[PDB]
């Protein structure tokens, strides 16, 4: 008579090995006896554990994630031996084991199988009777995401666009994995690339967020800038009230450079947790999570003072406003100079009035040009396309390089005859 272990949850390029503890001969209730030890504990090892049928005997009934077969698992993983040893190649969602001896095994990956394999882990080590069941691999990992408020409500996305004059803030999610009990010690780093086009505001602050509650932690974390923005604590145990439901998570805030990239390219930055991923016999290794990357737009507007002789002009100046409601609230402004150029460097979707608070000596002042900016983004985070367009007025767009570019014409006033 042979058995079947199936674990559920398990992911592609692994090596799991199954060590025969225990032989035995299994009833209908799932009870084993006429115990022995099998040939998956080195027969030097065997006297530690003392006879089989008494050892199984003192588990008898215990829970599943009890203490006492928890300190026999890691003992046990001490004790092995190739001759009752059995490998299987891991798929992707279910992996099955089938034509094995009756009894107890213990399961675990394989030594070294996963060294600098990133977004996977160790399993925790199991024993398993096997008895044609299915059962959950005792492995998870870690995840991170960073995200950016969106431009227009209080939501966090993978990308939106942003202006010079606003606040960009950033937030990083991580979960724990299921298994984060069987640690002893949990080596938690988070390393940010941070934007190239922006500065840092270094507001940066770390929560621990669960049951609909935060808990700024940040003073216990190492909060460095020599390589890239990380974020670390040593051992995140230390910190006694996160467990495996636990999310932690890092905001901060930044402003756009005059700089910034424009268009269709965008700001990116990247973000990774190096972790713990190996949660048995008190191991030390670590594994990093893929990149999460977010992304801010931005875009320029320029005006170009003209007259009808299509001559260049000096000597106008413009005040840029915004929407908020009805409400129009000045958010930048050029002043008269010798320029017959204007750069509104960093601008992004919405409703704006520009406004000629400078008319050039010897020309009618302009009507205010009220005018709007639209920015499409795609659910994988890219810009697709940009608009502007107002009711009296025209605009040419680079979407691309993220220009919005203004032809204003000066007209000279009318000398009147008389009679
Ligand atoms: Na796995």
């Amino acid at each position: 008579t042979t058995y079947t272990i199936q674990l559920t949850g398990t992911s592609s390029g692994h090596v799991y090995e199954l060590y025969h503890i225990f032989s035995g001969d299994l009833d209908a209730n799932n009870v084993l006896t006429n115990i022995e030890w099998g040939a998956g504990v080195a027969i030097g090892d065997r006297a530690k554990f003392g006879d089989a049928s008494e050892k199984a005997a003192s588990l008898s009934g215990k829970q599943n994630d009890s203490s006492e077969v928890k300190a026999f698992a890691q003992e046990l993983s001490n004790s092995l031996s190739a001759a009752g040893r059995t490998r299987v190649r891991s798929e992707q969602g279910t992996t099955t084991i089938s034509g094995l001896k009756p009894g107890y095994y213990l399961i675990k990956d394989s030594n070294g199988s996963l060294d600098n394999v990133k977004g996977q882990a160790y399993t925790s080590i199991m024993l398993q009777v096997a008895k044609d069941t299915t059962i959950a691999i005792k492995s998870d990992v870690p995840t991170l995401t960073k995200q950016v408020k969106a431009s227009n409500s209080e939501n966090y996305i993978s990308a939106t666009d942003y202006a010079i004059w606003d606040t960009v803030p950033f937030q990083i999610t991580v979960t724990l994995p299921s298994n984060y009990g069987d640690f002893s010690k949990y080596h938690f780093s988070v390393k940010d690339s941070m934007t190239s086009g922006m500065i840092n505001n270094g507001d940066i602050q770390v929560y621990l967020q669960q049951g609909g509650s935060e808990v700024a932690i940040t003073d216990s974390f190492s909060i460095t800038t020599n390589n890239g923005l990380t974020v670390s604590i040593a051992d995140l145990k230390t910190l006694p009230n996160v467990n495996e439901n636990s999310k932690i998570v890092i905001r901060y805030t930044a402003r756009l450079k005059d700089s910034a990239t424009l268009g269709t390219t965008g700001n990116s930055n990247t973000a990774s947790l190096t972790y713990s991923n190996n949660p048995n016999n008190n191991a030390s290794t670590t594994a990093q999570t893929l990149d999460s990357r977010a992304t801010v737009y931005t875009y320029r507007l320029r005006l170009t003072k003209v007259n009808e002789r299509q001559e260049r002009v000096a000597g106008a100046g413009f005040t840029l406003y915004k929407k908020i409601n009805n409400q129009y609230s000045e958010v930048r402004k050029i002043e008269a100079s010798s320029s017959s150029t204007f750069d509104f460097y960093g601008i992004k979707a919405g409703d704006y009035k520009l406004v000629e608070s400078t008319t050039p000596a010897g020309y009618n002042t302009m009507k205010d040009i009220e005018f709007t900016i639209t920015s499409t983004i795609d659910s994988t985070g890219a810009l697709t396309d940009m608009t502007s367009t107002s009711a009296t007025a025209t605009f040419e767009t680079d979407v691309n390089r993220g220009y919005i570019n203004l032809k204003v014409v000066n007209k000279q006033g009318a000398l009147l005859p008389n009679t």
